[PDB]
């Protein structure tokens, strides 16, 4: 036993969480009596898979000394029947007279999975053994227990009946920062040539795995043995650790990351600059969501419960998006968004379960935002009434009170034909329509267009956001990626009549511009602003 | 063994029922021959989990002061095959040999599920094996078996077939009250500093059972063990019992509901101040729904019993549901209320075989009311089933026993041609739109709740909204108090960024407030409402 906290760490706010929740055995054994009850009695632990829970229970277990003792989950049911409850029954009364024990098992979805799973007999008595024996361990001398499931819907929900597996804590990906702490210890072992700080590569890559990570860092080392030729038995090599920037970039490109398509979870970093204007409105819905989390005394002074969350109808664009990521930014809070395919994929498809799983993930990562884009999609593909979703998701938010303040973002192109019972209060109604961008959020879209850009003299990006104001910033994103493609089609094809023949200059000019505001278009026409300006009609009751 | 009966309580009306029913071992054992049959056989427990159940049974075999024997029913299921009779005939034949026994079995759904979720043969030969010892149990020195199950559609529809386990006493959630009770419970063993009278801690954790309770009262306790930097083994961490009101309110922010998005069945505390005026309408509806209740004299008088219920139309507003609401507190009824999502949940996902459950909870929770809204929004979404199931239910209901079912309808022509009808719920009753003295009631509401103080003109903005509604009026008393906190925000940052909080709303908020609002109803819309006041002389 040799692990410490940084291994596998990285998911600061979990781990604090659990570190929280885990050391009330470690060193006040006799508080129980004045907490009344241990808080703790199965912990519960989903997410995507492999992304070193094992090694999270195996570090909380050193650093509270307690007997650890895993015990791998389908090797009970690698056991032959009649004598699959060995290493179980065996292992809790194990556990049992040895007080300090974290029981951790693994897999749990190999042991006690979904009522449709459960065909045979012999493993739903493996289930009723294993939660028998578990609320057999009722107090029991602080003895708990760890689980590693996928998600809460795919084991049994009989040991998520509370009393046992109460605790739900939720590990899931790390950010740029987890994903920075990962890639530095994983790269402890080795060493790099300095070519790259590794926090390029941590904010390039896109959900991967603390695991995924180490295939990375591997696959690395494994480039740094590809470059050399076979050497005779050496170790020019274990001197000569020259991982580059280019073997990182080459593994990024070679690597199929696993968590790919889970939804995200985690804050982002947009730091509220890439957006201009709506001053009122964006001082709004930043108290939305800031002053229920930072002064609750003054929501405590007026007891009116405000509304949790808007609906951005409007014309289409990111910077409704990038608002509302920049909203979770500046609150720091956790963020969720659900656009339009997955909004399609419950009515296309037809899970409704899955509305129940993403608000429960909203729940259990509290605080959020829930980011909802492209409502009306599932309203005008029925056109050319809720179906299956709209609904859900009115039930899902009347079963959500203020605390755990999950907030709901909507976004939407129509607001015609989206829903009439979203209008009334007590369900979410706040139409705060933003407008088509004006020129100081365009100047703030230019600002953000500078990010991970090199930038110099002689551009006219002020004379260019004078020119569009009908353009919007998504469109003018939009622009700014024609210019780089007239950019990208000349650099190096100036340097490449070098290399015929036998500077990269890397810098947009004002006609690669004047080409880019020759070519494009806008995504907006009048006769959808009339009607986005028809709320303007509310004037009085 | 050390449960006391008053250990656990909350579900007042619920102990009480089951009081009555468990005492007739105790003390008077020779009733059972001038009462026949002793009328508990089997009694079955249904409610989430989590609400102590098992303790509720420990209580009340404390206080008769029988032989008890909780057994677990996975426990049965844990144990080798042909060999599971162990603990099922031993436990039966336990309680035999001792005349004062009160089996529980916990789990029951972990035992005997629906049959057809009895694949193999074995699970149907544990539950067969119960129930011949279920009905093997004829008399048998006065004891019964109780049972702890999650719903009654879960578990097998054979095991409740009259004769062993058709005592269903309904526990279901506490209300607001009973949590508060449950609170003084798990407060009773620890200390906090009284900031709270833990009523309003109480008042609002919705969907909260005794398993919630506890771990509220647990991590406030842990967040007082968070509040302090470090003791090194030392008593100050014992002493201190001063957990406070914002770690409560943090408690309930890190609190996850198990049994919400349940239909919840408390009585609702509205007590009638919340609408006003309607004085024939609410005449009639006190009149339907309490005197049948607390009258049945005068309807054994005369023998028209009337509707099990009234449809409510016209503009939407929550004065409506608040009615629906304060009419069963007014009775002091149990009430549940079911929504327009809800009722949408099973036309479009084909989940109809619900209703036969949510009408057997209102059966079961009788006297009640039962609330029904947006009913046209499934009939409204024809053009873009579970509604031929109410109209079956409450044709399956007795003229006694009142679950009236309250409607909520935008549009009362396209909602069904047979509700109309006699026999069934043929009371159409237009809710106009709210009034002068319904919007006096509406600024009660307003005030109620809230801190208060000079500079008011509620009157002025009644007779400003002089022809309109009143939920929108509820609006723009959201919309003031939002006005009025972002004002009341730079109150004190002055404090803050150089180095009072005005607890009242000002009428500069609430003109500006006025702008902000929309007519909810139309004069047509106004009109095809009126078009239904055409009953009148023949």
């Amino acid at each position: 036993n040799e692990v410490g906290y940084d291994d596998i760490g990285g998911c600061r706010k979990q781990l604090a969480q659990i570190k929280e929740m885990v050391e009330l055995p470690l060193r006040h054994p006799a508080l129980f009596k004045a907490i009344g009850v241990k808080p703790p009695r199965g912990i519960l632990l989903y997410g995507p898979p492999g992304t070193g829970k094992t090694l999270i229970a195996r570090a909380v277990a050193n650093e509270t000394g307690a007997f650890f003792f895993l015990i791998n989950g389908p090797e009970i049911m690698s056991k032959l029947a009649g004598e699959s409850e060995s290493n179980l029954r065996k292992a809790f009364e194990e556990a049992e007279k040895n007080a300090p024990a974290i029981i951790f098992i693994d897999e749990l979805d190999a042991i006690a999975p979904k009522r449709e799973k459960t065909h045979g007999e012999v493993e739903r008595r493996i289930v009723s053994q294993l939660l028998t024996l578990m609320d057999g361990l009722k107090q029991r001398a602080h003895v708990i227990v760890m689980a590693a499931t996928n998600r809460p819907n795919s084991i049994d929900p009989a040991l998520r009946r509370f009393g046992r597996f109460d605790r739900e804590v939720d590990i899931g990906i790390p950010d740029a920062t987890g994903r920075l702490e990962i890639l530095q210890i994983h790269t402890k072992n080795m060493k790099l040539a300095d070519d790259v700080d590794l926090e390029q590569v941590a904010n390039e890559t896109h959900g991967h795995v603390g695991a995924d990570l180490a295939a990375l860092c591997s696959e690395a080392a494994l480039q740094a043995i590809r470059k050399k030729m076979d050497l005779i038995d050496l170790a020019e090599v274990m001197n000569s650790l020259a991982v580059t920037m280019d073997d990182f970039r080459w593994a990024l490109s070679q690597s199929n990351p696993s968590a790919l398509r889970e939804t995200v979870v985690e804050v982002p970093q947009v730091t509220w600059e890439d957006i201009g204007g709506l001053e009122d409105v964006k001082r709004e819905l930043q108290e939305l969501v800031q002053y229920p989390v930072e002064h609750p005394d003054k929501f405590l002074k007026f007891g009116m419960t405000p509304s949790k969350g808007v609906l951005f109808y409007g014309p289409p664009g990111c910077g409704k998006t990038l608002l509302a990521k920049a909203i979770a930014n500046e609150c720091q809070a956790n963020f969720i968004s659900i656009k339009g395919p997955e909004l399609l994929t419950m009515w296309f498809g037809e899970s409704e379960a899955n509305v129940r799983e993403i608000f429960d993930k909203a729940r259990q990562a509290a605080p959020c935002v829930l980011f909802f884009d492209e409502l009306d999609s599932i309203a005008k593909a029925r056109g050319g009434a809720a179906d299956r979703v709209i609904n859900q998701i009115l039930t899902e938010m009347d079963g959500m009170s203020t605390k755990k303040n999950v907030f709901i973002i909507g976004a939407t192109n129509r607001p015609d034909i989206i829903d009439p019972a979203i209008l009334r209060p007590g369900r979410l109604d706040q139409l705060i329509y933003i407008p088509l961008p004006d020129e100081k959020s365009r100047v703030a879209i230019l600002k953000a267009n500078l990010r991970k850009s090199p930038v110099a003299k002689d551009v006219d990006l002020e004379f260019l956001a004078k020119m569009t104001n009908g353009f919007s910033g998504a469109d003018l994103t939009e622009i700014c990626q024609r210019a780089c493609k007239l950019a990208i089609r000349e650099s190096i094809e100036s340097e490449i009549r070098r290399e015929r023949e036998r500077d990269p200059v890397p810098e947009i000019r004002r006609d690669h511009f004047e080409e880019a505001m020759r070519f494009a278009r806008r995504s907006v026409s009048d006769n959808d602003i009339r009607k986005y300006e028809m709320f303007a009609q509310t004037l009085q009751q």
